[PDB]
Formats: C-alpha cells, sequence, structure tokens
C-alpha cells in the first residue's frame, strides 16, 4: 500500500543492490532530515522498520565549517504495479569534511541531552548531500498516485559517532547495531 | 459513513505510513485547534476514538514569542469508494522554537485549572503548523460527497508537558500514555 | 418521517462524528434560540427526544456585555432518501467572554423563578454562534420536501450553570446528567 | 534483477572474457572510485559479492605527481533480457607512472589508518583510466530500465600494494588473495 518506502528502497537498490544505503519513512521532517541529524530508534516489526526523530546538531561556528552533481532522473515503472518519476539534485561535500566535523568542539545546551539520554540511540550522519527538487505525483496499485514537493530527501547514510559526557569521538565503520555505553 | 476520518488518515498514512501523526475529529474548532491547544481523553470505543476539547494556551508576551512550505497538493480516489482534492499549505516553525516556549514562564489566571484538574488528560502540542486553504468539495460513497472550507487544518502532532503547580516541564519523547501525577 | 432531525444531525455528524455538539427539535423559537436560552428536559420515548422551552436570559448590561467565520455550505443528499442544500455563517463569539459572563452579577425578576424551580432542568448555554442566513428547500422521501428561512439555527452546545438563590456558578465539564440540588 | 552488475561485466567479459578486471557495485561513489582509492572486503554470499568503501589515496604532491584513447561505443542487448546503449573514453596513464607513484614518499594522518587497521583489506588501485561520460538509460527486463550519469567509471584493476608503519612497498603480480601481516 504504501509508496514512499518503495520509492526510497527503488532509490536505495538503482544505488546500489541491497547495500550499504538508508531509506526514510517520514516527510514530517524530511528535507530538514539533512546533514547533522537523528533516526528513530529501530525494531524489527513488520520486516525492516525504524521510528523517526532527527532533530538538529549543529553546535559551533567559529571555524570554517559553512562553506559551499547534476540532475539525475528515475522514469521507469514496477510490475501490483508502481510509477516512478524521480529527479535527484547532489551537492557534492567533502569527505575530509567530515574530518573537519569532528575536529569541530562539541558545546551545546539544548534541551537534547535528555532526549538522548533517555533514547541510547547512538545517532548517526549522512555522507554526501542526497536532494531531489523533482515533480509532484507519482503512481501506485492496490488507486493512490502520491505527490511529493521539490527539495526534499529520500535516502540518507551511515558514520557512527560516540557521545562521551563533554567531546565525542567517531565509530566510522558503519556500525549501526546499537550497542553502545553512553 | 464518516469522511473526515478518512481524509486525515490519509493525510496520515501518506504523509508517514502509520506512524507519529494523530488525526482529529472535530471541525467544531479545527482552524482554532493551532498550537498552544488542547485534545478530548482518549477511549477505545468504536477503534481509536477521543474526545475533542482544544482551548487556548497562550501565558504571556514578554520576550520574543510571537515573530513570524510552498503549496502541496493530493488529488486522488481510494477503492465504499472515496475521493480527495485536498491542498496543504505550511508555515515553517523553529524546533528551538519549542525550547523557547518551554522556557517561557507559565503563569495565567483564565477558567482552565478547574476544568484542567478534573480532567487530568495531560495535554499536548503540536510541532509544525500543518495548514489547508483548499477548496470545499470532496466525495464518500457508502451519495454524501462533504465541503470543506479554506483556513482549517486536519492532523496534529505530540508534545507532552507536565503542569505543576506554578511553573511547567517537558516530556518531549511522544509521551501520551496518560500517566502522570498532576 | 421527520426532517429536521435528519439535516441537524448531519450537521452535528459533520460537524463531529458522534459528539458533543446538540441538535434542536423546534423552529417556534428556533432562531431565538440563540445565546442565553434554555431546552426542554430530556426524555428517551423514540430515541433519544427532549422537550423544547427556550425563553430569555439577559440579565443586566452595565459592563461591556454586548460587544461585536466565512460562509459554509453543505449540498449533498443522504441514500429513504434526503436532499440537504444547507448554508451557515458563523460569528465568533470568544470563550474568555463566556467567564466575563459567569462574572456578570445575576439579578432579575422576570417570572421565569417560578418554572424553573417548577422544572429543575439546570439550563445550559451554547459555546459559539452557529447561525444558517440559507435557502428554503430541502427534500425528503418516505413527496415531503421541507422549507426553511434564512436567520435560523440547527444546532447548539453545551455549559452547565447552576442557578443559587442569588448569585450563580458554572459546571464546565458538559454535565447534561440531570443532577442538582436547586 | 539488478541492471549495474550485468552492465560492468558486460564490459569486463567483451574487455577480455573472463580476465583480469574487475566490476564495481555502487555508484554511491563511483566517478570518485578513481584511481588511489579503495574496495570493500569481499565475500562469498550470492555469489562473487565484496563490500564498497573506497575513500581517497592522495599524499604528497612535491614532484612532478600529477601531470596529464579515443571514444568507444557498446550498443548491444542480451537475450530475461537486458539492452546496452555504453560510451567509453579513455585517459591514457603511463605504467611506470605506476612506479614512480611507488616511488612516492608515503606520509599522511588523514582518519584512515584506524578504519584501515580495523579492515585489514589491503586495498589495491587500478592500472588505466576507465572512464564513462555516456547517455542516461538502458534497459532491464524480469521493467526496469536504469539510468547512468555522464563521467562515471564501471569496472576497475588490480595492483596489490602493502603498508607497513611508515613506508609501502608493492605486490604487482595481482595478489588478492588477503594475506598479509600488516
Amino acid at each position: 500500500f504504501s509508496v514512499f518506502e518503495e520509492i526510497t528502497r527503488i532509490v536505495v537498490k538503482e544505488m546500489d543492490a541491497g547495500g550499504d544505503m538508508i531509506a526514510v519513512r517520514s516527510l514530517v521532517d524530511a528535507d530538514r532530515f539533512r546533514c547533522f541529524h537523528l533516526v528513530g530508534e529501530k525494531r524489527t516489526f513488520f520486516g525492516c522498520r525504524h521510528y523517526t526523530t532527527g532533530l538538529t546538531l549543529m553546535d559551533i561556528l567559529d571555524t570554517d565549517g559553512d562553506k559551499w552533481k547534476a540532475e539525475f532522473q528515475i522514469l521507469d515503472n514496477v510490475d501490483g504495479f508502481h510509477h516512478q518519476k524521480i529527479k535527484i539534485s547532489e551537492n557534492r561535500i567533502s569527505q575530509q569534511y567530515l574530518a573537519t566535523l569532528e575536529n569541530r568542539k562539541l558545546k551545546r545546551e539544548l534541551p537534547f541531552s535528555f532526549r538522548s539520554i533517555n533514547t541510547r540511540e547512538n545517532l548517526y550522519l549522512v555522507t554526501e548531500t542526497l536532494e531531489t527538487v523533482k515533480e509532484e505525483t507519482l503512481k501506485s496499485d492496490r488507486q493512490r498516485e502520491v505527490t511529493i514537493p521539490p527539495n526534499r530527501v529520500l535516502s540518507y547514510r551511515v558514520k557512527q559517532l560516540v557521545f562521551p559526557n563533554k567531546e565525542t569521538m567517531s565509530a566510522g565503520l558503519d556500525i549501526h547495531f546499537r550497542g553502545k555505553t553512553k
């Protein structure tokens, strides 16, 4: 019935066949589920299905930390029957920029410590921007043909980070098996 | 038979498939069921069906607290048979604005303390505005084709807050299991 | 057979599905069954069917107490077979205005004390104006197609008030279970 | 179902029938999986299928190390049924340039030592550039006809290198049997 899971997993599959990429479920905050954001805890009910909570993560702006690929198209159908008309835009971001962000000093008092400690979800971040400013409508059959605004994201990446009390570290080997001591 | 539950749950489902969002039942006060408002107590008769009472919550205006996405469309049908022609407008509101509202001092003498104590419904608030200034008519079959004025809301969010005698606190982890000591 | 109950309950149902709202039976005094008015005692013969008596309630005018939504339309049919062509006008009235009316001093010698004591109906008032200045004719089948003048009301609300000998109080939690000691 | 494996292995087969060449799985970073890059560890699940991680390897630029074939076409189909419309560009790079790169001094502090030691994947490099600036769409049947942006790579080569603590050496005899002591 649902269409966004189908579209995001089509992106993920043709993006790399059953690989590293992760899809998103909610567009309550999809476009603002950009880099420096979170995701709900993972459960296995009705297949691989997690929760959704992706609040902000920018901490400081003292050193250069906010400095700034062509259009891509997916116009096909899947035999229920689905029809996808996606267009994708890519803003290249450097990988050593991730190291720079790790070097950035972690210091905030945003009301996020309470929820983060209560969850212990060991939040992870994206690697490189995946953006869509595409058209509205897609199609699905069980009819219900969904509609999508421009400037929205579909799939995201993993870079595990650990948060001690004051300053953080990194776990880059795609660690999302929910095991930590924080 | 009823159409508004169908329309709001269609919004909720295609908004995120059976997820966090909550629909509304009454348009007695729908547009004025904006942020800073309430909802009736939850019961399980005829499925998930709650009551409806969403009175005002603005308390003080001393610091900046009243400062101020493109159009979205849903034009489909569901196989009874229903037909939806919804248009949606979005006014972006910041998430740290919720923290600012929590920091706002709670002080009122509005005749709401009596009803709030008699109910103990642990009221919860919305996250980001969901507005519709769309057309009038929709369609349904058992015929009865409903009509909807502009500048109205359909679905809302959760941010639990606890009210001690003088000043309040927050319960952000989507807590709506009606358990408190106030 | 009767049509006004059908029309008012259609208003109530699509107004909120089997919820707080209350319909009216008689148009002997419908338009003047505005705010500050009464209703007959409730009985359970032939379903939920009450009496009708809604006389005046204005008491004093010393402080500001008489200071002063767009058009709505319902153009459908119900499968007997009924056909409704209602238009509705709304004059917004504040909720803290109800608190102001409660603060208003109660003092009258209108010949209403005798009937009120003989009835003990614990009269209740409306919340916000519901007005119709719509067209005349509707349709019904068992034919008999009813006609309705402009500037008339269909459904009303509840705000229970208790009347001691001199000054009154409030019972806001939609209390209409006919229990009091006055 | 998957199409990129088919296309890359078609390249590999007609490039040399079941020979030295290696195909890639992910286009998360395909174009930037150029020379001086990595690959995920090799496993044998669902046939020959490895992981994917190809981060950067440039170390120093002091001596000449960044100084700088006609178009090729593959327009056929394979009897499921597939249809390929590939165009290929080649930028010739010298083989003694590989010796020069080996002579280049290895010295970096990029956050890659941790992941490299944790993996022990004994990374290997390409021999000569294989580039495609071709059209978008291909075709496949189980329909799903994939799309490909210009300036992207499909297949790559092997030149094993060993990394001691400070300075590296070479293992040129196409050694990718994951055996080392580093």
